[PDB]
């Protein structure tokens, strides 16, 4: 049968297939190659992807996301304690493990993380099945290099619930290295810098005659593009209050519309220097109309950008590496498109240029699909 490749991210998933010697990253029903990893339990309907994410504004307790943060962990782990204080849906202690509690037609329903991750995997499986026009029973799925055996097994269990035999778990750094086609001959040390929507991961990956080994990993579990958007949100909320005596935080719908336009403005500012943020009637009778510059975008976030270097120094220290020991720098995650991120990494490495792709949000899924192709021969 076919074997598909799935990047099960914290904020998103992405599915690719290997067919007729090419990787195709597939579109969901809304025509997008990235699917938000959200599941909503509102009004007797279950939604997965963007349609669930849209429910978060008016139904925050019924809209599940970031389940990757919980999968395979214990309820009393320090990281899960923090996530429970951050996440708006109820997390319960089931025999020492975090479970998710929502209502379906007002009835309390509890799910293991792998049950919610399975719903995400089912949607990715259906995209592949529709594209390939045949059933899919096997996948390569990605995990973070820091995932332990329980976190990997819980991911495989998510696959089994979705009717996917996970034939190989590959770490996210290896997937990136397969996607960029890094030479497998001889010995190469690679710094894989992965800045996503919610999480930052850095790894030292060494490739030695076709054998991949992650020598060290570090990161920031609560640092990504969503935090850069919030810094911009915070600034324009203060400004709109100064100018109009309106606190936009008082209207959740107003915040949802602003966040959407701020994320587009931020993407624009990876290519241009000035962009307009515009919402007609952000509240009734009050337009939002502002200019954001790249300089102001960077000023609002430059502490968060520089914080990404602390895990870089940690992995170099863990591996007993000089900066010079790194042969190539590979950027993954959409947020590596920010010009200042690229500049900061270049300058830390005493002037050495990072390799970046052109679809860095899809590189991990792409490498998972390559791994599927490798396994089939
Ligand atoms: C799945 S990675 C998606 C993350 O990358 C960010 N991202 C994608 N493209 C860009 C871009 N052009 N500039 C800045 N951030 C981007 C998105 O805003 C989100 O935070």
């Amino acid at each position: 049968g076919p074997v598909i490749g799935i990047d099960l991210g914290t904020t998103y998933s992405c599915v690719g297939v290997f067919k007729n010697g090419r990787v195709e990253i597939l579109n969901n029903e809304l025509g997008n190659r990235i699917t938000p990893s959200y599941v909503s339990f509102v009004d007797g309907e279950r939604k997965v992807g963007e349609a669930a994410k849209l429910e978060a504004t008016l139904h925050p307790t019924q809209t599940v996301f970031d389940v990757k943060r919980l999968i395979g962990r214990k309820f009393d782990d320090q990281e899960v304690v923090k996530d429970r204080s951050l996440l708006p849906y109820e997390i319960v202690n089931n025999q020492g493990k975090p479970n998710i509690k929502v209502q379906i037609k007002d009835k309390d329903t509890t799910f293991a993380p792998e049950q919610i991750s399975a719903m995400v995997l089912e949607k990715m499986k259906e995209i592949a099945q529709s594209f390939l026009g045949k059933p899919v029973k096997n996948a390569v799925v990605t995990v973070p290099a820091y995932f332990n055996d329980a976190q990997r097994q819980a991911t495989k269990d998510a696959g089994t619930i979705a009717g996917l035999n996970i034939v190989r778990i590959i770490n996210e750094p290896t997937a990136a290295a397969l996607a960029y086609g890094l030479d497998k001959k001889e010995e190469t040390s690679i710094l894989v810098y992965d800045l996503g929507g919610g999480t930052f991961d850095v790894s030292i990956l060494v490739i030695d005659n076709g054998v991949f080994e992650v020598y060290a990993t570090a990161g920031n579990t609560h640092l990504g593009g969503e935090d850069f958007d919030q810094r911009v949100m915070d600034y324009f909320i203060k400004m709109f209050k100064k100018k109009n005596n309106i606190d936009l935080r008082t209207d959740k719908r107003a915040i949802q519309k602003l966040r959407k336009e701020v994320e587009i403005a931020k993407r624009n500012l990876s290519v241009v220097h000035s962009t307009q943020i515009e919402i007609e009637d952000i509240v009734e009778g009050h337009n939002f109309s502002e200019t954001l510059t790249r300089a102001k975008f960077e000023e609002l976030n430059d502490d968060l950008f520089r914080e990404t270097l602390e895990p870089v120094k940690k992995v170099l220290d863990d591996a007993k590496y000089e900066k010079s020991k790194i042969d190539e720098i590979v950027l993954v995650g959409g947020s590596t498109r920010i010009p200042k991120i690229q500049q900061i990494i270049k300058e830390f490495f005493n002037g050495k240029e990072p390799n970046r792709g052109i679809n860095p949000d899809e590189a991990v899924a792409y490498g998972a699909a390559i791994q599927a192709g490798i396994i089939l021969g």
